[PDB]
């Protein structure tokens, strides 16, 4: 119907709750942080090659143990960011246990529906970590600007740049962290990645939590009537910033012998797109 019953009511909160305990990072903290009205004490601003150096004495640790300290700055910028990407894979895949009927696919199903959504997911929760002038790092604690990231040598300065575009626009939208863990949960059960066994259960799956945001935006955000319609564009439109990536990553991998993908992060990109 179209009245949120109990039962949708209470499976909203459980997606919210689940969002909120997974991801260390959301959107409050975020926002609170970029605001600079809860402490005087700003994020350390890496612009240039100099403050990046700056920082990574901070992390020679991690550096020195992953063999990366003497690579090229680029490199040694993304393979951090990389590393970041692992853990929000790893939070989302404990996340999607809470979205009722996935724990319940076949195990190829739900390795098929994280391998395509973890990303569209990540861009989606990355904007929340962006403003129109860079984007939070080490849990907050860092801000590289985006202009910093454009001065990158190419093809390096081409990566972060869509996701600053797609992220202003999505920001607009104004959500709040109960509408995120919603989208990001519809994201997970896209019934139309390739290979997926059980289609029809799948689609049942992602009807209903689809049939939940559409009432949780009506309610939380009832001004902006046609929210629910945006939202399924920006699906549409993560789908292609995804394929992009994945594409950009493959020639990038190929033409650049000392940049190397994550492990995890190469059977993600295996044959993806
Ligand atoms: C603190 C650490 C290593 O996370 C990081 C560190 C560095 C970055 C990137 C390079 C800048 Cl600073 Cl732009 C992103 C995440 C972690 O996960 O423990
Ligand atoms: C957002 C992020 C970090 O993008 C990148 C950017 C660069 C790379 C590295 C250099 C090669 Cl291409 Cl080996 C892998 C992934 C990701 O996909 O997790």
């Amino acid at each position: 119907g179209s009245h949120m019953t109990a039962d949708l009511k209470s499976l909203a909160k459980r997606i919210y709750e689940a969002y909120l305990k997974n991801f260390n990072m959301n959107k409050v903290k975020a926002r609170v942080i970029l605001s600079g009205k809860a402490s005087n004490n700003p994020p350390f601003v890496i612009h240039d090659m100099e403050t990046l150096c700056m920082a990574e004495k901070t992390l020679v640790a991690k550096l020195v143990a992953n063999g990366i300290q003497n690579k090229e700055a680029e490199v040694r910028i993304f393979h951090c960011c990389q590393c970041t990407s692992v853990e929000t894979v790893t939070e989302l895949t404990e996340f999607a246990k809470a979205i009722p009927g996935f724990a319940n696919l076949d195990l190829n199903d739900q390795v098929t529906l994280l391998k395509y959504g973890v990303y569209e997911a990540i861009f989606a929760m990355l904007s929340s970590v962006m403003n129109k002038d860079g984007m939070l790092v080490a849990y907050g604690n860092g801000f590289i600007t985006r202009e910093f990231l454009k001065s990158l040598r190419k093809p390096f300065c081409d990566i972060m740049e869509p996701k600053f575009d797609f992220a202003m626009k999505f920001n607009a939208l104004e959500l709040d962290d109960s509408d995120i863990s919603l989208f990001v949960a519809a994201i997970i059960c896209c019934g139309d990645r390739p290979g997926l066994l059980n289609v029809g259960h799948i689609e049942k799956m992602q009807e209903g939590i689809v049939h939940v945001l559409r009432l949780h935006l009506q309610s939380n955000h009832p001004d902006d009537i046609f929210l629910f319609p945006k939202l399924l564009q920006k699906m549409a439109d993560l789908r292609q910033l995804v394929t992009e990536h994945a594409q950009l990553v493959q020639i990038i991998k190929k033409t650049e012998s000392d940049a190397a993908l994550h492990p995890l992060l190469q059977e993600i990109y295996r044959d993806m797109y």
